DNA sequence: CGGCTCGCGCA
DNA sequence: TGCGCGAAGCCGAT
């Protein structure tokens, strides 16, 4: 497609056709930043070589009712920077709502599109979405991965068993594609109000709010500002403060030690190639360095790999064939304890670790990476069967995480609950031959008070 | 055949 | 606290 500082790996064509007068039209939707994004700047270049300016698009569905505020506000208020951002730069942004697979085939004959451009996601609904606009279009379709460092597609062609299987493959393609970003040119063409949207939107979330017995809510939205800018400064600050001793206080939730950038990096405010870029440069304890690269370099790109590979990655089908006749097997085994939703969902278990756990995933919106396994595994451990222990895990998960509606939360809760990316382990009672974690080895790792009298 | 992102005993 | 073994099924290099 053309370009000196631009890998032809990393574009695919979903839909060959002749390319029209018209602007090109990026289709905004996991990568929602102006700065590190290779579907924008491959839409900027395509847009150069034909004497066309380079248009923005979003599609606000209605996927933010099955969500909450916390998160359709972390996402607003960084559109509306976002708005500021490609406007300096001569690039305007049109935000459209309701079906990305009617409204985006309508915009593109309504604007006379020459050619359009989305990013890669590989999420069901988006797939679903890519469908019905290639259906209804007849302009050139091409799709970027911009999030990933490797293209899914580039890293593997099949599902990956284990990290170590997978690990090998993908440092051996890191020479070619970690590569330092060009600067986003500016328009030289200039070819709905997000405030509205906003208030639209919290009017109808309000009374699914989170709320305590005063009535008062239990978001503290003062934890993570959204937005691209602070994004930056929140990598800055871990590279320079808590880089050094991640490797060492990685899990423990006592310390604030971990990057804290899940929720910037699932909206795509921040790209992980510029994190990596900072860090490989960086001069910390080479333990830690190599402990942080491991988790947004594999873990991060095997859970697109599982997702992309497997369209059952949020049931049990997916869960490979030694953990399914496991948990099949003591199906009918007696549960120490039974909690539905509800009571899982207001953290009234017996257990104070795992209350305590539901608290920070409800106060803050984010729970620490090390609790999360704790928190699912013992769903399945009090839950009728492994389905509803997998709905319920999913269902929490993506209400009340930040960086919830994830393919990194479909791969963990697989891990915690179906051994995805796993092996075996001890046969027990309920859970069978899936890893076992108990409030004693917690015990014995971090100060168990300390987290728990922190949050009631 | 080697080695994979827990619990547990022992310094 | 950090270290080493145990319990377990399977991929992938040959
Ligand atoms: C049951 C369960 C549910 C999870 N739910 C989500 C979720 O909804 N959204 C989400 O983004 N992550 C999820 N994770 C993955 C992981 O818990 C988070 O990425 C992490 O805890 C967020 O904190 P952090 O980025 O500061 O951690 P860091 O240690 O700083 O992580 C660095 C980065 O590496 C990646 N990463 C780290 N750990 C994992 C992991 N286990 N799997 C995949 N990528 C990882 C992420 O991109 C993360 O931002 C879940 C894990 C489990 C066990």
């Amino acid at each position: 497609p053309r370009g000196s500082h631009m890998n032809p790996k990393r574009i695919r064509a979903l839909k060959s056709g002749k390319q029209g007068d018209g602007p090109v039209v990026y289709w905004m939707s996991r990568d929602q930043r102006a700065e590190d994004n290779w579907a924008l700047l491959f839409s900027r270049a395509i847009a150069k070589e034909a004497n066309v300016p380079v248009v923005v698009v979003f599609c606000l569905t209605d996927e933010f009712l099955e969500a909450g505020i916390r998160q359709y506000e972390f996402m607003l208020k960084g559109l509306q920077e976002l708005e500021v951002s490609l406007s300096r730069k001569k690039i305007p942004s049109f935000f459209l709502r309701g079906d990305p697979g009617e409204k985006i085939s309508r915009f593109v004959k309504d604007y006379n599109a020459g050619t359009l451009v989305t990013d890669f996601s590989p999420l069901r609904i988006k797939n679903q979405w890519i469908e019905k606009v290639i259906s209804g279009i007849s302009i050139p379709f091409f799709e970027v991965d911009a999030h990933n460092v490797v293209p899914c597609w580039e890293a593997s062609q099949k599902h990956e068993y284990a990290a170590h299987t997978f690990r090998p493959k993908l440092y051996a393609l890191l020479p070619e594609f970690l590569e330092e970003f060009p600067e986003l040119e500016p328009n030289s063409v200039t070819p709905e109000t997000l405030s509205d949207v906003l208030e639209t939107g919290v009017k109808a979330l309000l009374p699914e709010r989170a709320l305590l017995k005063n009535k008062d809510p239990l978001f503290e939205p003062w934890h993570f500002e959204p937005g691209e800018k602070a994004a930056k400064k929140v990598m800055e600050s871990f590279i320079a403060d808590r880089l050094d001793s991640y490797g060492a206080l990685r899990n423990d939730p006592t310390k604030n030690m971990l990057s804290n950038l899940s929720p910037y990096l699932h909206f795509g405010q921040i790209s992980s190639q510029r994190v990596v870029l900072e860090v490989e440069k960086a001069e910390s304890n080479p333990g830690s360095k190599k402990a942080f690269l491991d988790e947004i370099l594999i873990w991060k790109e095997i859970s697109d790999n599982f997702c992309y590979y497997n369209p059952g990655y949020d049931g049990f089908e997916s869960f490979p064939s030694w953990a399914k006749e496991s948990l099949n097997a003591h199906r009918n085994d007696v549960r120490s304890h039974i909690y539905t939703l509800e009571e899982f969902e207001a953290g009234k278990t017996h257990d104070p670790l795992w209350n305590a756990s539901q608290m920070e995933l409800l106060s803050t919106g984010k729970m620490h990476g090390y609790t999360r396994m704790y928190w699912a595994k013992k769903i399945l451990e009090w839950s009728e069967s492994p389905e509803k222990a997998l709905e319920i895990a999913i269902c929490l998960n993506d209400r009340y995480e930040l960086d919830g509606r994830d393919p990194n939360g479909y791969a963990g809760i697989a891990w915690s609950i179906g051994g995805v990316h796993d092996r075996a382990w001890g046969e027990r009672e309920v859970t069978g031959k899936i890893r076992y974690m108990s409030y004693e080895g917690c015990k014995r790792k971090f100060d168990v008070k300390l987290y728990i009298e922190k949050y009631s």
